[PDB]
């Protein structure tokens, strides 16, 4: 008789499930080698009014952007910038948007604001972050001030999880295939030479970050402009070697100015070349804590 449709199955509505035709770029936030981030209102009312979201996608690997989401997703922790959604055909991961925006932003623009006391709370909050990623049995391997996002003059979160890694039960660490656009002047020694990757190579990392944070993120001060200047700036493709030399001397970023040494002594029991004699993140914690004290 009567022309058959289906019967419409009463529709809710997913609120981590974002419309692409109501996601309004708005600019760049930054890039990694395959993933970009930009900002965007969502604005299904069309009024400008919308909520601004932080949009990643994939520059023209969508197996690891997906993996990248299910690690935010199930990440539930206040120094952890916060999975607001994604948009499907093909897919984005939507975030929550940080007008701070980075410590590599943040910093040089808030120096008068930021005395040493606002940096430890800074450290000891990226420590927390970086424990609870721990405890899921993540590494991170990315852990530098740009993937530090300034949530408020007293919070940050860790803000990309774009090379994150699970590390198997009963496993200590994870072997790493690709490493062409390895942050090289974040890493640990074990990374730069058998490509394995601990949570103790996070933890030398964080002793390179928390340098970045002790210089202001100062471009002139970075841990590659520094580094380049100990071990020579033209070396081409000898520059990782001529590195895991200088690091196996005994060779480390010097202490910034106006650090204590005290921060400083703990920055370097980060930088223990070998990974079972690096500090922990609890207890940096418990040393950072102690200075605030
Ligand atoms: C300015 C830039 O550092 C920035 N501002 C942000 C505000 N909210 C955000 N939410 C998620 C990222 C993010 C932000 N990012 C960058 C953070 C690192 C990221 C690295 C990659 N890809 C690119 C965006």
């Amino acid at each position: 008789g009567d022309i058959v449709s289906e019967k419409k199955p009463a529709t809710e509505v997913d609120p981590t499930h974002f419309e692409k035709r109501f996601l309004k770029r708005i600019r760049d936030l930054g890039e990694g080698h395959f993933g970009k981030v930009e900002l965007c209102r969502y604005d299904p009312e069309g009024d400008n009014t919308g909520e601004q979201v932080a949009v990643k996608s994939l520059k023209p690997h969508i197996a690891d952007l997906k993996k990248e989401i299910e690690i935010l997703r199930n990440l539930y922790h206040e120094n952890i910038v916060k999975y607001k959604g994604i948009c499907t055909e093909g897919i984005k991961l939507i975030m929550e948007f940080l007008p701070s925006g980075s410590l590599k932003e943040y910093l040089p623009k808030n120096k008068n604001k930021i005395n040493l006391k606002q940096q430890l709370k800074y450290a000891v909050q990226i420590c927390k972050g970086m424990d609870y990623l721990g405890s899921r049995q993540y590494v991170h391997r990315d852990l530098a001030a740009r993937n530090v996002l300034v949530e408020s003059e007293h919070q940050v979160k860790i803000g990309d999880f774009g090379l994150t890694k699970a590390i198997e039960t009963d496993k200590e660490y994870y072997t790493v295939k690709d490493d062409r656009d390895s942050p090289v002047f974040w890493y640990a020694p074990e990374c730069l030479m058998q490509s394995k990757f601990y949570i103790a190579s996070d933890v030398w990392s964080f002793g390179v970050t928390l340098h970045e944070l002790l210089t202001y993120c100062d471009s002139d001060s970075s841990p590659m402009a520094l580094f380049l200047k100990m071990i020579g700036p033209t070396h081409g493709q000898m520059t990782v070697t001529r590195l895991v030399n200088t690091l196996k001397e005994g060779k480390r970023l010097p202490c910034p100015p106006n650090c204590p040494d005290e921060v400083y002594q703990l920055m370097r029991k980060c930088w223990e070349f070998q990974p079972s004699n690096r500090t922990s993140f609890q207890n940096l914690i418990e040393g950072f804590e102690a200075l605030l004290k």
